[PDB]
């Protein structure tokens, strides 16, 4: 008997109007037969306090208005529908859904047989059909206030760091911040410890530009994960699109992990920093059949989901993990649509970086998707300005089969970071290969860009080792993962440097500081995007654990210990992201010049191009770039001479022409006079494993 | 180089942006394949010569931009493209020919045409493939700078409902023709955009019962040369130049941003009277017409990107519609400007729909390049576009079919045949009883193909209105031999008062029918007006008194708007002919439906929703024929009729007359 109203179908999901003073509900539904729009009280989450039939219905829009309710309102669904799993249809209203719009969600799921939809259980599998109600674990979606005071004015609009003058940060939000102990508890390792003052001045400090925060989608953790004691760590299981993780909230998750990491990205803003947010699109946490009925699978299986044809009870999987959405219905590809558009809108956020991309867009190539979903990001008011990060595939015929690609798109190179492993490594590799990637890899990007800063180039990500774990390990040690050590990548093409592990033997330790250095110039001497592996800087590690997916634990932390190692590194670091900073010779848009040279100090035939080396000896000459990012003023970098020497033995180099100032260098020894300053080609003896960076002084 | 204090400003949006802080003025332009670009800063009292010229030096991707200080809204400007010119290889770049901004949301005035607005010597033996010296500033319109900011109260009918295509009675109409004579209205605002809506119309509009107005183009167009020369104007709108700008020509209030600002309180006034704004949109070709043609903007902007070339010889232009090139779609620029075109005329100039001109032929284009279904899925995905109403005609592309997997949720067609239909049953010739029974149904043997889907038109901007074919049963004037629009509308001649006496009964029997039919009906703009364009089904070149809207009472006008009112009326009444469907049926005489019957080739139609419940009998027809009404008690409403009501007209027999039609209740 309320006076309730029809409301609209748009916007999707819960939207609180002041003016109307209540709020209205939307539920995209085709197959349902009816919906039921739950309201909890935060005092009963068991029971609604009031459930309302959704009567009025636009197309396959479920909407009514609710006058009275506010922000913080707790609600969730009920779908009704057939139950022929044999034709992919799984309604079972007895399981409470998550709105697939919510912009929070209160909690995690509590893992109990109930929350599945089929019996367990039961010999018919999920053929059967379940009748306990869910409700009791289900965390509820949570009605949100929108508004935000947003004074990083100055960022947004318009003109932030392009792609030409970025290092990327690769961090996981909890182990940033979890043992920062200058921090107080309830907001170590949140969404407002990563942007609180010191965490903000130290990102200032190490000089990186651009923060890559893992998944922040509110994700899941596995059943099998949680009966052996262990979290999902990494965040690559989303349930909802558009929620902040309610695990990373220091205010707690009735809207507080809206406002918490609306408050972290605008302190960051107004820092000089930008968010990229690492997104996965390509399964849902729903699993495949036999996986929780916990949203979509339960609001609609047969849109939402693909179905095997022939099977309809079995999902595809592309990625492994047991489900795929149905991108060619436009619901869904509107969702995702719909996704990034929020983020960048109203969570502020810079950029994206899709996981598991190479399966995305077989996903989406899957049912002709694949080039219209790329149009539509281009010719999106706010999607044509954000980053878009993913990685090279092959799509099957398959050359990445795409009209155009956005401004801001790039690529992981794993051909980059395996190379670079490699040559560090000892293996002697054709010297066009080296060099190539060196320049920003021109060989892989013919025509994807034209730009060099299209390759994401790195030696160490979240996937594997640790810079400091992949000059110590020669191979991995995830038995913690309790998988016997099948899981995690085999190829690593690591080096221990004479001991597995931690040793006490002072000449592996002086191997791997030494190392460390030569692949953190290797890599900011590179042509290409950096990025760089939060922690890499306190020399962090995992002790060998090469896929710490599931160790929310001492693991992965983030240490900040002031050992004098660690810390001397943390210098070293810090200066050559400052030098790399400072000098856009490294940094150039169109190389899609340079002279490479040999041993005895000449010019590069072919041959000398193309057997196998172990020494990269090049000059980045010229200076007059065009320009700068103002109007119509050229500058000009002094021209520099980089040496790497991965050969494990001493090299007498010859010097090309003129004065060479050597700026830094992998030498952790001090450096003798006639080392400092070189004239007229006389040669020096190179040691072995060692970088080395020469400024010309004259003329 | 220059001064200027000079900003580098910003790529997006794309156009000339003000920015009230900063106190100056962004300017961004797309050009692939420019090598300069140079933006022209205009005195709005010397345009012959440029006031200032700012050479574009930063480009972010294919985006050149520069911001400028000092500048406001009401600014001129044009640009100055260059770049080479290897016509041979599509290349035509040419500096001394000042272009309009793709991106302009206004206009200053029409093209002055002279030799010189071409790229090429107007008169030579290799016309389009030479070199132009003359330079093009005095004839070519400025791009003005623009007040962004209005102030909208319709805030309350823009959420939410917007009348439902259900309910929607739609109303075609000219902008200059529905106020030019409509005299007891100042001299200037006649035949305007404030005209349209002066609070005498709308007090009218909403008196005659229509829900949404569809005004004709309205995106500023240029005339051809070509036609002019016969001293006729571009009456029709169907050629543009610009997608973001309205159309100079309407605006009661001066051209450097006043059609801007008339055109937003127009609307306004429209959406607070509690009615709706559909415009008709053209995006299938440019007013650039093919090679040999004026370089106005995109030809000089970029020509590879922008424009379809032949393939093997790009000196020519691919056309699709007869009117000489086709944006290049596939350039996601090109997709791009249609889109945030679009984008622009809802959230910004609040309008509620569109009507894509040429359909079939903007369809055939974007399936040329592979973007017809990607077109579809960026319009259902975006925010706003997928609320709006969506308008065009049926078509059959590439192999079979539509070649689209799902349309946005309030697409609607043009049922190009509905109207070939009823117009031949009141014709008299030899018709089927399946098909007609079809057109009133809704038209469901063809898209959601539930029967909201279909625009039932029994007059469009094609012809007549209403008759005016009926009397033919003109196109003279337009300067070509007579061979040009529709070459049969299918109308009587109706050939004095005892050798017309049909007129008015082929006028009441459309009507009729049209809003009895299930679906949504349109009239053609004054047509209870009993509008006339003395025999012309092609008026598009009558800027005349041929086709603006006569407003003074003849007489045998005035009751058949108060016919049409009432008759509308009821379908603004009854929700018995608001569904996606209990009809009934009924054949001469008395007798229930069978299959004779069902594809006899007559004239005689009857039917019934139970289903408020209501009796309709509707014939042709040649002579008289008995009548008997079916089960259930007839009261009747309202009716089609040669002199007036007398007498009387459970179950008995009637019996009705010759050309006429009738009705009923329960």
């Amino acid at each position: 008997d309320r006076p309730l109203r029809p409301g609209d179908p748009y916007p999707l999901g819960s939207n609180w109007i002041e003016d109307d003073d209540g709020v209205n509900f939307s539920l995209f539904s085709e197959n349902a037969e009816k919906v039921e729009l739950l309201l909890y009280s935060l005092t009963n989450q068991k029971y609604p306090k009031e459930i309302i039939e959704v009567k009025n219905k636009t197309g396959d829009i479920w909407h009514v208005f609710v006058p009275g309710l506010r922000p913080g309102q707790l609600y969730a669904y009920r779908v009704y529908g057939p139950y022929k799993p044999e034709l992919g249809l799984r309604f079972n209203p007895n399981k409470v859904l998550i709105d697939p719009y919510a912009k929070a969600i209160n909690g995690s799921v509590i893992w109990n047989d109930a929350v599945f939809g089929y019996k367990i259980g039961d010999q018919n599998q999920d053929l059967t059909y379940d009748e306990r109600d869910s409700g009791e674990y289900v965390p509820k979606s949570v009605v949100i206030n929108p508004y935000f005071e947003w004074d990083d004015e100055d960022f947004i609009k318009g003109k932030k760091v392009p792609l030409k003058d970025t290092v990327i940060y690769e961090v996981h939000v909890k182990g940033f911040t979890k043992l920062r102990l200058d921090l107080p508890e309830n907001i170590r390792g949140t969404y407002e410890g990563l942007a609180s003052e010191q965490m903000i001045s130290y990102l200032k400090d190490l000089g990186i530009t651009t923060v890559e925060l893992m998944p922040v989608f509110h994700f899941i953790d596995q059943r099998f994960l949680t009966d052996k004691g262990l979290t999902n760590y990494w965040g690559y299981d989303p349930i909802n699109f558009f929620s902040p993780e309610c695990r990373y909230s220091s205010t707690g998750c009735l809207g507080g992990q809206v406002l918490s990491f609306k408050k972290m990205v605008n302190e960051l803003h107004n820092a000089g920093i930008e968010v990229i947010i690492d997104v996965v699109y390509n399964h849902t946490a729903e699993g495949n059949h036999l996986g929780p009925t916990l949203s979509f699978r339960g609001i609609d299986n047969t849109a939402y989901y693909m179905l095997q044809p022939d099977n309809k009870r079995y999902y595809l999987d592309f990625t492994g993990t047991g489900n795929t959405l149905n991108l060619s219905h436009p619901r869904v590809i509107q969702m995702v649509l719909d996704s990034l558009r929020y983020w960048v809108t109203e969570m502020h956020v810079d950029g994206f970086r899709f996981d598991l991309a190479a399966a995305l867009a077989r996903e989406l190539y899957s049912v002709n998707m694949l080039n219209t979903f790329f149009i539509a990001l281009q010719q999106d008011p706010i999607l044509s300005q954000v980053k878009l990060i993913a990685e090279p595939w092959d799509v099957g015929q398959g050359g990445y089969q795409v009209g155009n690609f956005p401004y801001q798109w790039a690529e992981w190179n794993g051909k980059y970071r395996d190379s670079i492993r490699r040559f560090w490594r000892g293996e002697a590799l054709p010297y066009s290969e080296i060099a190539n990637r060196l320049l920003g890899s021109p060989d892989i990007y013919l025509g994807n860009n034209k730009t060099p800063f299209a390759s994401i180039n790195y030696v160490t990500s979240h996937d594997g080792f640790t810079l400091e774990d992949l000059v110590s390990y020669n191979q991995k040690h995830n038995e913690a993962n309790g998988f016997n050590n099948q899981d995690g990548m085999n190829e690593n093409y690591s080096w221990n440097c004479g001991a597995e592990g931690p040793t006490n033997d002072q000449n592996v330790v002086i191997c791997r500081e030494k190392q460390k250095r030569n692949f953190m110039i290797t890599l900011l001497v590179s042509q290409g995007t950096p990025m760089i592996l939060g922690g890499d800087e306190l020399s962090r590690t995992q002790r060998g654990n090469n896929n710490a997916f599931c160790q929310d634990n001492e693991i992965t932390w983030f240490d900040w210990n002031l050992d004098e190692r660690k810390s001397k590194f943390l210098e070293f670091v810090k200066k050559m992201i400052q030098f790399y900073r400072a000098h856009p010779a490294f940094r150039r848009e169109r190389y899609f010049d340079v002279t490479f040279y040999t041993l005895e100090g000449r010019e590069v035939d072919e041959k000398t191009w193309s057997s196998p080396t172990q020494l990269v000896i090049f000059v980045l000459e010229g200076s007059v770039m065009d320009e700068i990012n103002m109007y119509g003023e050229r500058i000009a970098d002094d021209s520099f001479l980089i040496i790497l020497n991965a050969n494990p033995n001493n090299v007498k180099v010859k010097f090309p022409k003129g004065k060479w100032e050597l700026v830094i260098s992998s030498y952790l020894r001090e450096i003798k006079p006639e080392e400092r300053i070189i004239e007229g080609e006389k040669e020096l003896e190179i040691e072995g494993r060692t970088a080395l960076v020469y400024r010309r002084i004259e003329l």
